[PDB]
This record gives C-alpha cells, sequence and structure tokens, in this order.
C-alpha cells in the first residue's frame, strides 16, 4: 500500500508581532486558566511575564511553570503535571525552544490520557486528544509548535524517548521573529542546523512525499544563504525573518516524511551527556550523509545545488560529494564543535549509543538500512 | 504589519485507498448523522452508496444529497439546509470535486452561523466555525478539500461569489487517487489546468510568502509533466496520483498566497454562462499573465524554466514571455477553447463582468492594480 | 582645461517619514516664517496641511502658497514672490514635484537678487546665495530637490528657460517615499522615465566624470527592475522607495555631467504646449538616443545590459541597438503617448522648435552635434 | 526605520589648476583671517606659501599654522586653537592629508563648540556647526575634505579618537591633481589603498545604501586599474586623475555608509606606535575581511569582479575567497608589510588594542559582530 498524511496545526501564526494575539486566540477556545511551559533562562530574561501580561489582558488566567529543561525530562513532566493539576489550568501555552514545546506536550496529553509520559512511546499509542495547547516558538530550528512529536528523556535509561503521536500536535502555533532576537550566535547556529539536519534528512527520507519534498527543498535554500547571516548578527532582522520561515518549512517536512540516522544517534548522546540537541545533528550530519551517499546519490547532487555549489561538468557522485564539504564548511564556519570527546563523550559508551539509537523510530526512516557495526562507525567518526 | 498566516486541515489523507477511513474517522469526532453532499453524476455511478456503507458500519448515519450542482448555485444551498434540518444532521461529509465541497461548505457554515450563504461574500464574516465537515476529493484541481475558500453562485446577480473564511476550513480531508481514475480527459484537463492557475496566481500574488512559493513552485513543475499525460491516459496511474499531489499543493498555495484577477474575472464569465471553471481559467490565464508582467517579471520568467522552457541566453523579459507561451502551448494541446465568444459569451455584458471581478475578493491580491478599463480589454481579447 | 566640479545641498534626508524632522530642521537654521510653495493639487489632497502643522509644532510660522503651476511660470514667480514679502517670510520650503522646487528656488533666488528672474537665465548669473530653502520631493523623476537648475516658462517666448546657478542649490533636501505613493500610474511613468532620461544623458554627456558615471549606471538599473512595478503597484512601498533612490542618483548625475537633446527639444515642446515634462522626454528619448548613436556606441551598448539585455555575441554596434529596442519597450509597457501629434503639436511649429532647441543651455553637453535640420528630422520621427 | 541621509560639502571643485579657486572662493565666504592648517613637510615644499599668495591676493588674510603631524594629536589641536585666537582667525584653510584636514576640522569645531576635542569622541556629539573651512587636499586616500570624520589621537591612551559629527563637513572642497603628484610611492600607496579599505568596507557596512553602493564599486573599479599605475610612476598624469576620482567616490561611500572593524582595530595600531594609517588599513584589510565574509558572501563575491578576478563557474563563496587573495596580492604588490611585528607592536598590548577597538564608533557598521575574543584573533593574525 502507498497511503500517506499530512499533519500541522490548522491555524499557524508568522511574522513580527503575531505573539501579540496568543491572549485574544487563546479566549477564543474559551479556555480559562492557562499554565505557560517555559524554561528557567527565558523566565529571567522576562519573557513569560511580557506574554503572561498579554493572556491576561484577554481575560485568561496564567500558572508560570518555567522548569521545562534543556533536553526535557520525564521529571519536568510530573512536577509540571503537578502544577498544572494544582493551580486548576484547563489548557498549556509553551513559550521558548523545543524543550518546552515538548514539555508542554506531555504534561498536555497525559492531562488527559493518566498515566507516565513513558506509557505512550514510539507511535500513536495513545487515546485522547491533549488539551488546547498554543506553541510560541523562539528558537528558529526545531518546528516542535508544528509536529506530532514530543522528545522526553527516560533520566533512568539515559535515553531521549521519542513520543510520536497526532493527538499532540499544537492547536494553533506562533511564530514571532521579534522573541528570535535574542539568540545568542551559538544558539542561533546550533538550532539553525538542526532546522538543516530535518530539511535534509526530510528529503533523502524513505517516508519522503512531493508535498514534503517541495517545503525541504525552498528549507535548504534559505538556511544555506540567511543562517550564517543570522549567526554573524543577530540583530540582521531579515536573516531573523527568514530562519524564522526556513525553521516552519523544515518542520512541516520532517513531520510528515521522517528524519534519518542523524537523529536516531543524536538523541543517544543527548540523552547520555544532555550536549545540546542541534550541536548533535550539526557534529554527526556530514558522517550520516556519507554514509547514505550510495542510496540517494541523486537527492545529494541536488542538495550540493541547493547549498550553492556549482556541479557543472560533474558526475552525480561528484556532485554529492560537494553537498558534503558545503555541510562540512558551514558547520566549521559557525564554529560548530569539532566532534563529540572534546565535549566529553566516552569511548566505552559507543556500542551502547550505536544499539540504542537501531531502536529509534527515527531510524525506520533512513535510506541507507545499517548493521551495528556500520552504526559505530558512524560514532566513531564523529569523535575526532 | 508583514504578519501572515498559514491555514489547513489538522489531518489530510492522502494515497491509493484513503476514503476507507472516513467512517472511523467521523465516528471520532462523536457526530451522529451526516449529510452527504455530493453531484447527481458521481451519485448515478453509485460512488454515493459506497461510501454511505463505509460511513454507517462506523456507527453514523447517512442522508444522502445529491444535488450540488457544478458552480453550486446559492439555491443548491438553501436546498442542502433544509435536507440537513428536516434529516436531523450534525455533519456533513462532501464527495466530489469543488462543486461538492463548496456546497457542503456553504451548508455548514449557514448552519452553524443562520443567515443565508449571501451574507457571507468577501474576507471573514461568519461569527462560528462551520459544523464538522469532511471533504472527499475526486477531482484533481481545486484543493477545495483543504481551503477556507467556498464559491457560491448569487443566481439574481449571476456572480460567483467567494466566500473567503477561516470558518470554512474542513475538518479533514481525503484525497484518494482511486476515486479520480474515472475522469473523462476533459475534466481531468480542465481541473489539471485550474491547479495550474491556482500555482501561477499564488506564485505572483502580493500575498506569496516564502511557504506558499514552495508549494506553488513544486505544483508548476508536476503539473507539467504530469497533466498531459492525465489526460492522455486516465488509466495511467502514475499521472492520477502527481496529480493529486500538485492539485493539493496548488491548494495549499493559494489558499495562503492569493489568487487574482484570472480568477476575479473567471469568477464573473462563470455567474454569467455556467462556462466550466478550469475553462474560463485556462482562456484568461495567458491575457492576465501578459498584463502582470511588468509587475513579476523575474517570477514569470522563473515560471518559464518551472514549465520546462529553455531560457539561455535570454533577458529576463523575453524569458517570462516563453511562459504564456508555453501556457498558450499546454492549452491547445488539451483542447481548452482559444476564446469565450465561441462558448456563447456576449458583448453587451462586458461592461457587468468588468465591474463584477473588481469586487472579488481574489483582485485583492493580483500584482498589478487596474483601471476598470484595462479589466474591460482583457475580457475583450478573451472574447477571440 | 580639465576641471570639473560637484554640487549638491550639504544634508539629504532619505526615507520613510524623513518629512517629520523638516519642522526641527527647519528651526535649526534659525528661520522664523517659511513660505510654503506648493501646487494646486498637493494642497487640494490636504499635503501642505499635514507639512504645515509639523512646521508650527517645532515653533516656525508657515504661509501656504499654493499656486504654483505644472511647468512653473514668470507670473507664478511674481505671485509668489510678492505674496512672499507681504506675508513677511525669511525662507522658503518647497512641497511637490519638479515644478514646486523649481517655484521656490525662483522665489527664493529673486528675492535676494532685487530684480525679475528672467534676469538670470544662462548660467551663474546670479550675485547672492538663494533665501534658504527645504525642498521636500513628491514625485520621482526631476531631482530638482538636489540641483543647481530651475526651469521658469517664459510665457512670451513660450520658452522654458534655464537659471543654471550654484545660488539655486537648495539648503536641504527631503526625499520622503511615503509622500510619493498617492502618485497615480501614469505620473509614476512620466517622473520615472525623465529620471531614466537624467541618467541616460547624463551617462553619455561630454561633461561626464568617474563621478557622475557611477550614479547614472545606478540608476539606470534600478528604475530597469521597479519603475514598471511602481507604475504597476503604487503600493509597492520598495519599488516606491528604490525610485526615490533612482530619481536621486540621476538628479545627481545630470546636475554635474549635464543633460543633452532629449531635454533641449522637451524643454520647447513643453513651453509651446505645456505639455507635461515627463512625457515629453519619454516620446523623444528613443530618437534622440538613435540620433546620438554613432557618437558614443560603446556606451549605449552598456546602458544596453543595465537595462537587462542580453548582448553575448554581438557587436558593440548591434548591442547599443539592443538598447534602444528596450527602452521603446518600456516606454510601450507604461502607455507613454506615440507620438506628439496627438498631445497637440502643429506641423507648422517644427521650425520655432528646433531653432529654440538649439539655443537651450543643455544642447552643449549632447555627445552629437546636430546642424538644423537635423534637430528637425528628430522632431519629425516624435509626431507619428 | 529604513531613514538614512547623505552629507557632503556644498561645492567639490575636481581637476588640474583647481586650487587657483581658493581666494575668490574664501572671499565669496565673506571671511577675512583664516589659519591655514598644514604640515611641515608641505611647508619645507613652498606650498603653504603658492596657497597663502592666492588667499590674499583676493582680499583675505592668511596665518600658517604649519605644525600638523601624521596622527594629528590632541596636542596639536590645542596647540593649533591657540594659534587660532592668537592671530585671532574667522575660518580655517587645510591643505594637504587627511592630517591636515582632521587637524583643521578638529580647530574649527573646538573654536565654534567649547571645551576640548575629546568632549567629542562618538557620533553627533557638538551642539554647532564648525567655523567655515576650505579643505586642499594633497594625497589619494583620505576622502576627508569630503566627510563628517576628524580622527585625532587621545595621547594618554593612546587611541585615535573617531569623532563622527555633522558639524565638520567642510564648506568647500578642493581636489587638485597637481597637487598630488609629488607623493612618493610608498606614501602613493599607503593613501591608495585607505581608499580601496574604504570602499570596501563601505560596500559591506550595514549602513550602505544604494546611493553609497554607486559610489564605492566605482572606486573598486578605479583603484584597480589605475593605483599600481600611480605607484610605478608618479609622473603618469592620467593614474594620477582618476586616483583622484577614486579617494572622492571612496571617501562619499564610507562617509555616508560607514566602516567597519578594518578601521576600527587600525584606529588602535595608529594610536599606539603612530604607524602610517594606510599601511594598518593593508595589513588588517585581508583579515577582517575574511571574517566578515559569512555576513556579506554576496557583496565579497561582486568585489573579487570588480577587482578584475574570474569567478566563472565558481560559487559565491569561492568567488569571495578570490577577492581576498586579489586583495592580499595588491598589498604585495606595492610592498605594503606582511604583518605588525616587523614594524614593532607588541603581543602584551592585544588584550587592550581589542578592547579599544570595540569602543571605537566604525565598528558599530561592521557586518558581522565579534566577541572581544575574536577580536583578539583577528590582531594576532595580523601580527604575523
Ligand atoms: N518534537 C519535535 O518536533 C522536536 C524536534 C527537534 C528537537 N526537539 C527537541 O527540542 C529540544 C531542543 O530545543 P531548542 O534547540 O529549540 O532549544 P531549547 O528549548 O532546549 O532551549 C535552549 C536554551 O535556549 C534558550 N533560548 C530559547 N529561545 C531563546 C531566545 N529567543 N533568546 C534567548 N535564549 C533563548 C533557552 O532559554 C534555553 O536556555 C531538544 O530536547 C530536542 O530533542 C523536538
Ligand atoms: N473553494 C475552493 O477552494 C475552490 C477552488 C477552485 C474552484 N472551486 C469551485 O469548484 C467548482 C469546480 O469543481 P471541479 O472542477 O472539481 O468539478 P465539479 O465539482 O464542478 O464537478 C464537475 C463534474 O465532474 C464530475 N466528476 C467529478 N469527479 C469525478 C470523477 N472522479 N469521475 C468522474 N466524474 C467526476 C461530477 O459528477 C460533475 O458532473 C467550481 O464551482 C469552482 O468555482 C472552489
Ligand atoms: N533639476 C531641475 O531643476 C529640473 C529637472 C527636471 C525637470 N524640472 C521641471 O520640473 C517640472 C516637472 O515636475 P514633475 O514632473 O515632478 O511634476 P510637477 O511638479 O509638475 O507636478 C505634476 C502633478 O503631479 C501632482 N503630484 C506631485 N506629487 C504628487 C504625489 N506625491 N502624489 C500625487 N500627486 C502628486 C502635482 O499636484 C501636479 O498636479 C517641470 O517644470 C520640469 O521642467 C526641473
Ligand atoms: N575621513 C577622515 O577624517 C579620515 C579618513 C581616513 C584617514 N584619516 C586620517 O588621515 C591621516 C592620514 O592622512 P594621509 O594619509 O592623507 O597623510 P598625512 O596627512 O598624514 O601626510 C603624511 C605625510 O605625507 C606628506 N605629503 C602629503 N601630501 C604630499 C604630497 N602631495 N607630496 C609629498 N608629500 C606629501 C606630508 O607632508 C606628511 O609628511 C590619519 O591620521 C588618518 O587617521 C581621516
Ligand atoms: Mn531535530
Ligand atoms: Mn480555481
Ligand atoms: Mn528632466
Ligand atoms: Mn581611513
Amino acid at each position: 500500500n502507498t497511503q500517506s498524511a499530512f499533519f500541522m496545526p490548522s491555524v499557524n501564526l508568522f511574522g513580527a508581532g503575531s505573539v501579540n494575539e496568543v491572549g485574544t486566540r487563546l479566549a477564543d477556545l474559551g479556555v480559562k486558566k492557562a499554565l505557560l511551559v517555559t524554561d528557567a533562562g527565558l523566565h529571567g530574561l522576562g519573557l513569560s511575564e511580557k506574554i503572561s501580561s498579554i493572556i491576561r489582558a484577554a481575560g485568561v488566567e496564567v500558572s508560570i511553570f518555567p522548569k521545562a529543561e534543556p533536553n526535557p525530562t520525564d521529571k519536568n513532566v510530573a512536577e509540571g503535571l503537578e502544577a498544572y493539576n494544582a493551580e486548576n489550568c484547563d489548557s498549556i501555552v509553551t513559550l521558548g525552544g523545543g524543550s518546552s514545546h515538548d514539555a508542554g506536550k506531555a504534561i498536555a496529553l497525559v492531562a488527559a490520557n493518566g498515566g507516565k509520559i513513558h506509557d505512550y512511546e514510539g507511535v500513536d499509542v495513545s487515546k485522547e486528544p491533549m488539551v488546547p495547547l498554543i506553541a510560541i516558538n523562539t528558537t528558529a530550528g526545531t518546528g516542535s509548535e508544528l509536529t506530532k512529536f514530543t522528545i522526553i528523556t527516560d533520566t533512568e535509561r539515559k535515553v531521549k524517548m521519542a513520543i510520536v503521536d497526532k493527538h499532540v500536535t499544537p492547536t494553533l502555533s506562533i511564530n514571532d521573529p521579534e522573541l528570535m532576537v535574542g539568540m545568542p550566535p551559538s544558539l542561533t547556529a546550533a538550532t539553525g542546523l538542526d532546522a538543516l539536519t530535518h530539511a535534509i534528512e526530510a528529503y533523502v527520507s524513505t517516508g519522503a512525499t512531493p508535498i514534503t519534498d517541495a517545503l525541504a527543498i525552498q528549507a535548504i535554500k534559505i538556511i544555506s544563504k540567511y543562517l550564517p547571516r543570522a549567526v554573524a548578527n543577530g540583530k540582521d532582522i531579515e536573516a531573523r525573518e527568514q530562519m524564522a520561515f526556513a525553521q516552519s518549512l523544515a518542520g512541516m517536512a520532517f513531520n510528515n516524511a521522517g528524519l534519518g540516522y542523524v537523529h536516531a544517534i543524536a538523541h543517544q548522546l543527548g540523552g547520555f551527556y544532555n550536549f545540546p540537541h542541534g550541536v548533535c545533528n550539526a557534529v554527526l550530519l556530514p558522517y550520516v550523509c556519507r554514509f547514505n551517499l550510495i542510496s540517494k546519490v541523486e537527492r545529494y547532487a541536488e542538495i550540493a545545488a541547493f547549498l550553492g555549489e556549482n556541479v557543472d561538468g560533474l558526475s552525480t557522485y561528484d556532485a554529492a560529494e560537494k553537498a558534503i564539504k558545503a555541510i562540512e564548511r558551514m558547520a566549521k564556519d559557525l564554529n560548530i564543535p569539532k566532534g563529540f570527546k572534546e565535549l566529553g563523550a566516552k569511548e566505552e559508551d559507543i556500542e551502547t549509543l550505536a544499539k540504542n539509537a537501531m531502536k529509534d523510530a527515527c531510524a525506520l526512516t533512513n535510506p541507507r538500512k545499517p548493521k551495528l557495526e556500520e552504526v559505530i562507525q558512524i560514532i566513531k567518526n564523529a569523535m575526532l
């Protein structure tokens, strides 16, 4: 059979200032009091208070829960669920990067299906649709405000538990590039290379569609041109807005086409060592592309053109090669770490990271199907 | 402002056999009785009955309403609404092309808001969302199963009214290429060329964004390869599936970018003479493009590349002209009327047609702003 | 000798909202009362009351003189001059197109040089800096807010006279594209093609310089991309902003390199028939460029490429030919009159018109030097 | 806001012999005793006397202050201010290079505004326009007869302070290539590469406009053809005239677009070690361009073609790198030192150099925003 499906929230706001609608949009759902899920950093910057003011003007109450953590944890879910129940909230607003979107998605699911966030690992292992949720995005790399994914760390197993589930698609998303201006360069760089990774893995996924293809291609072309600008000058407003679009394009593509062994492996490093997700993808992306080359050489040749390379006079193989050269050059230019050893990864952990990566759902749509020793080789190469 | 927004059903099913889900999807919404809106043609072929038994086996009842006409009228909508109440319905399933979809959306909207369908001509007039509706698409050209559009003919004024309303986005859409094999050639061509007009007008709209751009580009490239194949052999399954993707992409593109004076004028020629919608687009498209050229010359030149033209060693202006020639050649190859006069249009109407087009919501995003006299000359050219 | 000079106001303001500075700016110049020289149309639209309040909110007094007529006249100058004294003003603020700039420069010059504006036809014949004057520009074509020219129609010999004096350089110019949005399409086209004429005549003028060359090349390139956009949709702010820049590059270039026989002839048609200055240049431009060709063949070839033409594999001669085809095509697409006879030009005037063109200052820098029979033929070709 | 402004002296004279107008132009101002600010070498040449003879031959009194030193000091400005009051001058005439123009500008401004020159470091500090000033320019590189910059060394801090102030735009400029023929090759090279640094940083500046782009592009093209010629044979009169146009095109460009980190860092190496400003720029230029590359890669690719490189079949990035190789090549050919250590800079000073560089007003328009650590890496690269 050849069926496929496309999912995203039914209303999706973009552009400078769109965050000011969160109040009146929340009232429109007839919710009374929302739990505002965010993280400590943005709470300290005061972003949680600016948004909470907007929501309360519209007559909707806020309880602020700034305890979601980079690489959100099952404990954050349990703790925020308690604060959801304790403060009599009927909705969730998320405010931040993908960590706040996924914390809030877990809380909103479990507040309507009951057990623990581990009940629902895998694919549509759920029952009811999650409680009303508006996702306000502030990094330019995840797309989690658009996706049916929620990535939650299992703290006793050391593994980022991918939860794929139609019930966690947000009600409404908001993508306001004015809230992204204050990303430091290194956060700009890594979330941006997470978007690029989404776009490239979605383009080469076995679950790719002409719709997801259309989005992924646009995302790669934009990122290629505007991500190094946004990193060099976070106050370049044009680059911020373009990255906000690219982020959403890549999120819509991967949500519906699937990822690959870049995310499969990056999820394990993130669980063992709590690395930044986006840095893990940037480090890994060239090695997985290299391994995948022979299964998708024409698509990698086209990525090489998307990334601005000149492929005139070359074989398809040689043009695919230039896509990897260009990814490497972009990583070096954005000051991405050279490998995982210098960050703290452990030689003795490589086989368990490999084995766990082959269990990740993101591995299912990788165009090349590896054996365990090949996955190990990819992690070894990324140690450099 | 520079704000914008992207709208779409939350869930959109694709691929061979995806109609089998309509009963259980309907059931999950908790509705008890659906009014099945289709047209006499599909009803005669018995498609109407296969779908009803699928819905019934899931516990939802069905009342069939096979009285949506090509270019659905206000009278169709009023009759549908009294069927809807008489048969104690709480939901709507539309089955067929864009006449079924729009008829059903209009019934659904009036059921939720009172008044009459005429009251909602314009942009975001209604207070309440339409009642639950699932759209099953049997043509490869409208995208109405995805859009906040519904086109209802005011029969006193002979105007196909454009109702553009967030509140008429279907709950869920189904796009089954197996239901599309039966289109005879001239229907394949007319709806395909409606899709190409969606993609072209979206691409040159002043409401274009990089998201809508991505979708429109892919639609044009796919249509240019596969539409002539679908017209040539309706049982070419790969062309049917590609066109089902192309028409969805173009739907998403125009739904969020806007249309232009092709649709604003076609709606008057359709309101006056009941011509097929995609035949009106096909006749007008080269004239409105030629007229729009100076405002979007670089985008028309790119469009010539997407359609396969060779623009080597040409000015942008000369390249854009090859795009009009390519559109003209495609129309001629699929047997479109070269003009309207041979179809029965009357010179004395032209002033009224032109004045009605300037009130259509699609005029709002056309990239060149015309004086009434310029609209008049465009129609007069389209006569011959 | 090979000396040369570059003149312009010492401060020039650009960008949206820059008009809000005219008041504070004026007061910092230490003046009390400004005679606001505008024309009837912009006074009818309320503009000279937006400006007038701004100048008053900064504690400076305004006396609106809305009597400058298209193709300003020795009478407007005299009547504005006596308005100047009677009302006890010490400064001029021009607001409008070239007509309002030129009226205010004439009033301000003769307000510090006693006599009558006739007393300064020619070159630098004034003997005193003109009264302090701030020029607020609202069309995109004459760059008079930058220049040392004022063109006053001698209602006598019916010839637009030239007072080329360094004393008429405005004190400070303001160039706010928001004020330009109101221009209707045909005013946008004609001021735009006058800007393009400025840029081309400056580029082929025997008075050219590497500096004027740099400005003219940019103006030609910008106008070629954005003037058709500005005509097609006056609400395209980007195209409005680019045209404001092109306007000033062309002004700065021709003000310091000189013009040629396009303006030399067009000044005669404007004195005899009061035709719009911009339209005169538009019709004349391709015929003079044809005549000028053999004196400047490489530079017209370069203009062809600035205007978008592809010139690979062409002789310099053939490339220079495409500059003229492209200028004609652009005149056709902006609905410029095809010749002067349909405007009201009389066969019996061609001799006087040509003899008078030969006495125009602008004739002096034209690269080809015509005998009287040759000017007469140019005027015949532009009658069609 | 998109607001911008273009500043420039109202009258600017060019060409051989133009310096013969200085007296009549100083007379037209109505001033009586001008302080003639020059340096020791031009004084001993006889240029101070020749010019004073012209100023006196038409009724104005001259008093020669020949004490401006390369990299003018706060003490020079103090001493020259005491001379200004001693002889009780009402004006100033600067004669020579940037050292003389900035000495005079600083004197004129403190004369008009009060305290000491250190008060006005930064942007638009002062309250009053400086006293009348005519700049006669004798090097082909500063453009400071045109600009609102004056660069005065704080001798305690060893900081060449950038005073960027509308109020120091000279009343009139004279740019006479006959006074430039005597530049010895090393000085021709250094002033020429300073002007190249002005065009390049103006072109990549975040303050660039279409106007400044026009000027800067022309400068680059002319410098790359004629600067090598002027160095190879200073009696080449054509190269001398071209270089006089390019230095002014570059002055107009950076004056209004802004500079970057080449000048921010150069100002500290000149303040600490009193190196010639142009040699400092030439050393830093490749390092800062390569740092800036990712933020302005399209524009650095254009710069490569402007400098004559062939870029066919190259990515934008590889094209941009060719620009840097061409920049390094020109410096090598004109005998500029490879680094700052052979000149006498010391590693122990680098931390203080970088911190002060970040306080320089020229840093604000650099297209990439550095951390202190990145400014330190640039200075270290430049030591070798
Ligand atoms: N479910 C999905 O669709 C999906 C997809 C990709 C990644 N993820 C998950 O998302 C997480 C990564 O999220 P992320 O990379 O967006 O970052 P994040 O949410 O982990 O945030 C990291 C840091 O960035 C800061 N920050 C965020 N926005 C900021 C702004 N505008 N200005 C200043 N600081 C700001 C936060 O305060 C925080 O300290 C991982 O857990 C990853 O697994 C989910
Ligand atoms: N709301 C929107 O987004 C939107 C967009 C474009 C057009 N429209 C409207 O849609 C209408 C046109 O719809 P359409 O062109 O899809 O056709 P349609 O709904 O008017 O149907 C045309 C004919 O085709 C037949 N048909 C449909 N599917 C068939 C199949 N699979 N096999 C055989 N016969 C089949 C029908 O029985 C009918 O007789 C117009 O009224 C137009 O204005 C709406
Ligand atoms: N440097 C110079 O001195 C110089 C150069 C070229 C031409 N000119 C002279 O300038 C005049 C040409 O002026 P012009 O072509 O700019 O037009 P204009 O000043 O003659 O005005 C033309 C018409 O346009 C209207 N208008 C102007 N700005 C408008 C706006 N923003 N919105 C709506 N309507 C607007 C005016 O009300 C008027 O009715 C002629 O006299 C010509 O000879 C002078
Ligand atoms: N816009 C600005 O304000 C601006 C821009 C760039 C540089 N500057 C400053 O200008 C200064 C550098 O000025 P410069 O490089 O023009 O030189 P300079 O004024 O420092 O003169 C250097 C030496 O060249 C000699 N010289 C000058 N002209 C000569 C000629 N025609 N023939 C023979 N010898 C001649 C002088 O006598 C002097 O000894 C620096 O302090 C720099 O910071 C200012
Ligand atoms: Mn990711
Ligand atoms: Mn349509
Ligand atoms: Mn003109
Ligand atoms: Mn400098």
